[PDB]
């Protein structure tokens, strides 16, 4: 190995040196050299080719650097802290610091009290009050079928109370009798009052934050409280007094306590330092928990448990709680030893150890040895132990106790060991009671970051806004702060008033071992069996080989945790009733000043009642302007940007232009409410993911690892690699000239050619791999062309390139590290049962290299294997699909709250990006800076000059131009990212968003810039994270952690390969089945039946789950007849945009998209709630069990799930509105008729019954039905932003340009500009929206595939006709298109345009049907065994039965495969209807006119075919013509007469019905016949052969609509 490691060999000679030139060894930065070294060494000895000699040297090394770590220790502080609970009386307190001050002799004790929170404590209780009231409220409201006994007892004692507010003590034994009460409520409503009560605290402490954002105030004092809470309740002048006799008598008490002990021992020996004057406190990543905490704990008499860890950074030392006694010494606990004959039980009994240690405490402080509480002792023990205490009370008071060792190693915080005998044995644990630090350690600032991180993930609740609240899992120690448990806790508290942890020793423990375990090898000793060993602790009792410890000569000293006045100890006496508590009516709560838990609008009436008269004079008639656009804004499903800039700037300018304070409050109400509405609006994101790979590092197996677990993941995944050329092609010049500086040309372009070829052909197979070339999608005029010209090399230019990729039309995720999706829900449901929570982490890459690869390796279980083996894919993996980001249309990373640039999810296609526009017009300015640097041309005034008309220009401050300037002259060649860093003093563009966005979105942009300060998360973060780094399996949400709350798994329903229907051939199954549908619901006692099909969804993929969820979403009748316009409207624009590949206008491609991807969105969604029992009760199809769920226990939507479909139930209003989407909707009564109809419905037609999965099955055991335990659940599920399909009638162009009354003048002739974009008007290649100006007029053209469609679907009137053909003359047709013969367009007189209509509508059946018999026809010879070719060669037809259409289809294959069957009763049916129309006409007054011109078009189209004269379409289409002629000459030849031709028949039964009955029926049918008989025009051939010439070879799609084309082309 000494060739391959000969240059790390180099290294450490190197870190050898940067240990020999260590000026204080005894510092972090040599112990980081020394795990860097050790590292190598590791490094050196992996190798496989190591001698024994060399093992051997790399052991004594190992033990050599270990032993210089362990001698590097650090002398702790000569301080001990202790924080004073306000709620301390200090009688109970005083001696036992007395007990720290006599043996700890050269330490100072500092009493660490917070003046300013000395109130805190009622104030929290008023907040509980209210959000336990609410959270009351809104489980009544939310289950009105029954009344909870809870509920009515509660507000019964409390209104009771009310009358004698003195009785505090009557009011808390009462409600512990109503927790009794309460503990007997069923299991879902504890979970729903355990939910509620935390997301209400936590909205009111963030109201309070926002009230001292309003305030502009840095600290907060009680003043401060009192003020929010008459804000917030009416205050009487009782609760302020009892507000300030609590302050007061804690002075007092305080003062008191520490003179005394002041007077004893000294002025400097005991003193009290204030809270307030830590950094920590005030520091803006601490995120200001610590008032946070003062809400949300349980643990009231015991100490904070954050502010500890601030003291301990800061100053060092030694912190100890104030119950906590100095150990015993060695000589005392020998001669206790000796003095009870061997009986060690008086060591290990806590009940006695409690009266040993009393009796201790009253010897130390010469008070009264015979005093001790002696209950629950017998008499024995009792006279033992006074014989012990009279013993000891002769030993010198210094002999008493011993002390501890303050040499401690350098970065690490020892932790009290405590032991207990529990009736089930020995109890063991580190208690975060008394620790040891000193000033600057660094294992401090681990726990701060885990400690905020713990309080990031229990506001996780609140933050997410689409958060399940139904999982019901166990109690398992999990590391995550399972919001059920606390939210239970709580609200036992609350009740009762008297375990889990958020910051206790638990979570100091785990996050110890966390950095321990990344220190590296150094600290094996600090951790065993993969956690906290005993060196880490203080107190630790070795045992003596024995069951029991040996209490002589411990490893460590540690300190007498059992005392009397222990915290678990005492709180069996002291109630604790009155130091913290304040009765408050909660009725009177003043709901307007409450944006959080309540959304409100202006009322103009009510909204000025507090207002000053100057101030209401002023402004009242512009917020009454405000009014309506703020209402619509508020109220709408959508958010337009232009509005919400424009509402927002002028109420910034509204609040600038006033100086009072209560219309300042409610103006910033308002804001808040704004930025609350921006946060809940999540767009869906698209499922695309595109991978930035760098091209130099050795290995690619991660990248091919990423892109098997995203193909994986789902089948429809996009993936794209998009690599420079440009970039390697300069990165090599840069290297070579800096190589110059101090041949492989070709070895470089083999290098990158053989990756990029390697990564093309591992997944050359699969299509939705993309490797792209960035350098061939980006314009010539771009900022990145230019920076790829000049020679950027600089390693931000791929996080550029990212940006300018999401600029030019590439959505999706953007990423540089190679990202695997998030392990699903059931991938670690498994991996549980075999491994705790901490280990999951560490053999999720086996799990994952056994998924995607199929290797198998021996550190995992078999038995994992097989069960993994059981499962697809795709289901224990989590998609792109399913996410969404924030409104402003951008999502970063987050890393412990601070967002970066390792991931940028970038919203959707077709929804609003102003952060698009925002960061092209910085990179825009950064280049322009960047380039003016380079040539070192810059000055202030220049660079005022060229951000001048930008929003960068808010960057602009004096400071900022000086850096600016100076580092220019330093360096003149910067990295963009340096100047931005320069510019704004931030560090990623990604946080300067932000404050772009606030220069069009003022106050409301600076209020969620503050509320990140507060606790709140950045707007641009993404919160549910479905990636994991490939190197550490964290997740890169805000508030997430990928193990504990995984996401569940979705299921995917995969359809057959045959599709039954197709896009052209779709409306056949609306069409043929629509009128029996309105039958049954008409029989079954529907009143109101609408009819609004979709065509979106033609195949059953996701069981049309989407569009039934959307339906699902409206609560109201209006809101559901404006998602029915918007859904039709959406449906035609579908089928024009694809079934006749038309081009359209931006906004309707924009409108399509958006309808797309949220209905792919929330039908991936849904497929995953159906499937998983927590969220969405499902119950097997019965209709008394149903009816029972619709009239008692209060359900108003359901879904009712088919194995290939989706129907919704609703009861709006007082009906109930069953909703097919194929079919729209029916209105019942009752539940009862719906369900009927539901089974008829779903089991009567055969067809709908095999379509949707039912067929030959009992529907009564596969027609689930799932429902909501409550209705807020689907407001809880469903996403908010409906882009306006729900709330607002979106407009296609059409619609807009009809309104416009003036005509545009074209060719001479003057034409509505309707008609102008009908007819196919385009600029440049794009449909027009505007009515185009005079000089654009001459440069319009005409798309030749509008132009035929709008002639095809229109009866012109000869004058329109000759308009247009003039039109088109001087025009032309657009280069590309369909051209179009002047001889085709024509016009029609008044009387005949009903039967044009007819014709036309009869052209649009028939090619629907013969698409779907030509697929049948297709479908029936593919499977047919074939040979090498394509010579089917269809010998002979022949028409077997009549009634139900079979055709003998002999095949010479030249093999003999004759398969003579094929049902086409399509064909053949027509031609049976009009025969037996014609033979019994003179006899029936009635004639089918439809009926006549479909078989005319029929007979013509194959005329045409034939008279035109070899794979299997083009051969199945001249069977089907073959097929319609056999059809006609068995139905209209009579008798057998040679001479026949179908054409000559057809138009003479024509001319006899038209001669039979006159008028203008008869004209038409005469004018047919006519037709018919001659022969074909020359200008229809014409077009013909075109089409068959040139059409079908240029376009590309499938043969269908080919077919199509040439069948309008007949009727045409
Ligand atoms: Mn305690």
């Amino acid at each position: 190995l000494k060739t391959k490691y000969a240059n790390e060999i180099i290294e450490i000679k190197r870190i050898m040196g940067e240990y020999n030139l260590l000026p204080d060894k005894n510092s972090r930065n040599g112990l980081k050299l020394l795990q860097k070294q050790a590292d190598l060494l590791k490094i050196i000895m992996e190798d496989t080719s190591v001698t024994e000699n060399t093992f051997k040297n790399i052991e004594i090394a190992i033990t050599d650097i270990k032993r210089e770590y362990y001698s590097h220790t650090v002398d702790i502080e000569k301080n001990i802290h202790a924080i004073w609970v306000a709620g301390s009386p200090p009688e109970s307190i005083s001696d036992y610091i007395k007990t720290f001050l006599k043996t700890y002799k050269e330490f100072t004790y500092y009493l660490w009290v917070d003046e300013k929170a000395f109130g805190a404590a009622k104030f929290t209780s008023v907040l509980k009050q209210i959000a336990f009231d609410l959270a009351c409220r809104t489980i009544q409201q939310n289950t009105p079928q029954k009344n909870i006994d809870f509920i009515n007892l509660y507000n019964e004692i409390r209104k009771k109370y009310n009358n004698n507010p003195s009785g505090q003590q009557e009011y808390l034994n009462k409600l512990r009798e109503l927790y009794a009460t309460y503990q007997k409520i069923s299991t879902p409503l504890k979970h729903m009052f355990n939910s509620f009560f935390l997301e209400n605290m936590i909205k009111l402490q963030d109201n309070f934050f926002n009230y001292c954002i309003v305030k502009g105030v840095t600290e907060i004092n009680d003043e401060l409280r009192i003020n929010y809470l008459k804000n917030v309740i009416k205050l009487s002048d009782d609760d302020i007094g009892n507000y300030q006799k609590t302050i007061n008598d804690n002075k007092d008490r305080v003062k008191k306590l520490i003179l005394d002990l002041q007077k004893q021992f000294g002025e400097n020996r005991i003193s009290i330092k204030d809270v307030n004057s830590l950094t920590s406190l005030s520091k803006s990543e601490n995120n200001h928990n610590y008032q946070t905490e003062m809400l949300l704990r349980w643990n009231y008499p015991a100490a904070s448990d954050l502010l500890r860890m601030y003291i301990l950074k800061e100053h060092g030392g030694i912190y100890t709680d104030t119950d906590m006694m100095p150990a015993y010494s060695k000589q005392v606990i020998f001669k206790i030893m000796m003095q009870t004959n061997g009986d060690n039980r008086f060591l290990e009994d806590l009940k006695l150890r409690r009266a040993i240690s009393d009796g201790v405490l009253r010897y130390v402080n010469n008070q009264n040895i015979d005093e001790v509480n002696y209950n629950e002792i017998s008499d024995a023990d009792k006279n033992i132990i006074k014989k012990i205490l009279t013993e000891i009370s002769k030993m010198p008071e210094d002999s008493i106790f011993t002390k501890i060792n303050t040499r401690i190693p350098r970065d690490t915080m020892p932790i009290l060991r405590r032991y207990h005998l529990w009736p089930d044995g020995w109890n063991i644990r580190g208690l975060n009671g008394f620790m040891l630090s000193h000033k600057g350690s660094e294992v401090i600032d681990a726990v701060i970051a885990g400690q905020n991180q713990a309080y990031r993930e229990l506001r996780r609740i609140r933050d997410n806004i689409h958060s399940e609240i139904y999982f019901k899992q166990t109690d398992e120690l999990s590391s995550l702060p399972d919001t059920d448990k606390i939210g239970g806790i709580l609200v036992k508290k609350y009740l009762s008033g008297s375990t889990l942890q958020i910051s206790g020793p638990d979570l100091i423990q785990r996050k110890m071992l966390q950095f321990f375990r990344s220190r590296g090898v150094l600290g094996e000793e600090f951790i065993n069996e993969r956690k906290l060993s005993d060196k880490a602790y203080i107190g630790v009792y070795k045992t003596t080989g024995t069951g029991k410890y040996d209490w002589l000569t411990p490893e460590s000293i540690g300190v007498n945790d059992v005392t009397p006045a222990d915290e678990s100890t005492w709180c069996i006496g002291k109630g604790r009733c009155v130091d913290d508590f304040l009765f408050k009516d909660v009725s009177t709560l003043k709901t307007e000043n409450l944006p959080e838990l309540f959304l409100t609008k202006i009322d103009t009436d009510t909204f000025f009642s507090q207002w000053s008269t100057k101030t209401k004079k002023d402004l009242q008639k512009k917020i009454q302007d405000l009014t309506v656009r703020y209402n619509e804004l508020i109220d709408s499903s959508t958010i337009d940007f232009k509005n919400l800039y424009e509402i927002d700037q002028m109420l910034h300018m509204i609040m600038l232009e006033m100086n009072d304070d209560i219309a300042k409050r409610s103006l910033f109400s308002l804001q808040v409410q704004i930025s609350e509405k921006i946060r809940r609006m999540t767009i869906p994101v698209d499922n695309i993911i595109n991978i930035y790979p760098d091209l130099h590092k050795k290995n690619d197996n991660d990248l091919s690892m990423s892109i098997k677990g995203f193909l994986a993941s789902n089948p429809h995944t996009k993936i794209n690699i998009l690599y420079s050329n440009k970039t390697e092609h300069n990165i090599f010049i840069k290297d070579l000239f800096s190589f110059a500086v101090m041949a492989f040309f070709k070895k470089h372009n083999e290098n990158i050619h053989n990756k990029i070829q390697r990564i093309k052909d591992e997944f050359k197979e699969y299509s939705r791999v993309a490797i792209h070339n960035i350098d061939k999608v980006i314009f010539k005029g771009q900022t990145l062309d230019r920076l790829y010209h000049e020679g950027y090399v600089f390693s931000d230019i791929n996080t550029l390139s990212r940006y300018t990729l999401h600029g030019l039309g590439i959505t999706g995720v953007h990423t540089e590290e190679n990202l695997l999706p998030a392990p699903s829900s059931s991938l670690i449901n498994i991996l549980k049962e075999h491994y705790n929570e901490d280990e999951i982490s560490a053999k999720l890459p086996l799990a994952y290299d056994y998924i995607l690869n199929k290797k198998e390796s021996s550190s995992i279980p078999v038995e994992i294997l097989n069960k993994l083996s059981e499962l697809p894919p795709h289901e224990l993996l989590t998609p792109v699909l399913g996410q969404s980001v924030n409104p402003l249309g951008m999502g970063y990373s987050s890393d412990n709250g601070k967002i970066t640039e390792q991931v940028i999810v970038s919203g959707a296609d077709g929804f609003d990006n102003p952060i698009s526009g925002l960061i092209y017009t910085y990179l825009e300015d950064l280049y322009n800076i960047h380039v003016r640097m380079r040539e070192g041309t810059l000055n202030s005034q220049n660079l005022r000059q060229l951000l001048e008309n930008s929003v960068s220009s808010c960057f602009l401050t004096e400071q900022s131009i000086n850096k600016l300037l100076s580092e220019a002259e330093k360096r003149p060649y910067q990295s963009l990212t340096e100047i931005h860093q320069h510019l704004t003093g931030l560090p990623t563009i990604a946080d300067a968003t932000l404050s772009l966005l606030s220069v069009g979105l003022p106050g409301t942009g600076k209020l969620l810039r503050r509320e990140q300060d507060y606790g709140r998360p950045p707007v641009t973060a993404i919160q549910d994270s479905t990636f994991v780094l490939p190197y550490n399996f964290k997740g890169i949400g805000f508030n997430d952690n990928i193990i504990s709350s995984a996401p569940v798994a979705s299921s995917l329903h995969f359809i057959a390969e045959h599709a039954k229907y197709t896009l052209l051939s779709w409306p056949e199954f609306y069409r043929h089945h629509a009128q029996r549908w309105f039958e049954m619901a008409k029989g079954y006692g529907s009143q109101n039946i609408d009819f609004h099909p979709q065509s979106l969804l033609v195949t059953q993929e996701g069981r049309c789950m989407g569009l039934a969820l959307l339906y699902l979403q409206t609560e109201d009748t209006a809101h559901y007849s404006i998602l029915q316009e918007n859904l039709m409207t959406v449906s035609a624009l579908h089928q024009t945009s694809n079934r006749d590949k038309l081009p359209l206008s931006k906004d309707d491609n924009s409108l399509m998209t958006r309808t797309y991807s949220l209905i792919e969105m929330l039908q991936y969604q849904g497929n995953k709630y159906i499937t998983n029992e927590s969220l969405l009760h499902k119950t097997a199809w019965n209709q008394e069990r149903i009816t029972l769920l619709f009239n008692e226990k209060g359900v108003k939507r359901a879904l009712i799930s088919t194995p290939n479909h989706t129907l919704v139930l609703q009861q709006l209003e007082d009906i109930y509105r069953l909703t097919d989407p194929n079919f729209g909707h029916a209105d019942f009564l009752s539940p009862i008729d719906a369900l009927k109809f539901i089974e008829a419905m779903i089991q009567l037609t055969p067809t709908l019954q095999e379509y949707y999965g039912l067929l030959n099955k009992d529907i009564n055991k596969h027609i689930q039905v799932h429902y909501a335990e409550s209705d807020m659940v689907w407001n809880k599920l469903l996403p908010e932003n409906d882009a306006g399909l729900s709330t607002r009638i979106q407009h296609t162009t059409t619609d807009r340009l009809a309104n416009l009354a003036e005509p545009v003048a074209v060719a001479g002739i003057s034409l509505p500009v309707k008609t102008l974009y009908d007819i196919g008007a385009t600029l440049d290649g794009r449909r027009i929206t505007s009515p185009p100006t005079s000089e654009q007029i001459p440069s319009l053209r005409l798309n030749g595939d509008v132009l035929n469609d709008y002639l095809s679907r229109t009866v012109l009137t000869p004058e329109q006709a000759d308009n247009i053909r003039k039109i088109l003359h001087t025009q032309g047709i657009r280069s590309g298109t369909r051209p179009i013969d002047p001889e085709m367009i024509r016009g029609t007189q008044d009387d005949l345009v009903s039967s044009q209509t007819r014709l036309q509508r009869q052209a649009t059946r028939v090619k629907q049907q013969l698409a779907g018999v030509l697929d049948t026809l297709q479908q029936h010879f593919q499977n047919i065994p074939r040979s090498s070719g394509r010579h089917l060669s269809v010998e002979n037809i022949e028409l077997a039965d009549i009634g139900s259409g079979r055709f003998n289809l002999q095949i010479r294959d030249g093999e003999t495969l004759h398969t003579t069957s094929v049902e086409v009763p399509e064909v053949v049916s027509r031609f049976q209807k009009l025969s037996t129309m014609l033979s019994a006409l003179p006899a029936s007054g009635i004639m089918d006119f439809d009926l006549g011109m479909s078989v005319v078009g029929v007979v013509q189209y194959a005329r045409l075919l034939q008279q035109g004269h070899m794979d299997i379409k083009q051969l199945s289409e001249a069977t089907l013509g073959s097929m319609i002629q056999i059809a006609g000459n068995k139905f209209l030849n009579t008798e057998g007469i040679q001479g026949f031709r179908l054409e000559s028949a057809v138009a003479e039964g024509m001319r006899s019905v038209a001669t039979r009955t006159g008028g203008t029926m008869g004209k038409a049918l005469s004018a047919s016949a006519r037709v018919l008989e001659l022969p074909v025009l020359e200008t229809v051939l014409g077009t013909w052969n075109l089409y068959n010439s040139v059409i079908q070879l240029q376009q590309a799609t499938s043969y269908s609509e080919t077919m199509a084309a040439r069948v309008q082309i007949a009727f045409d």
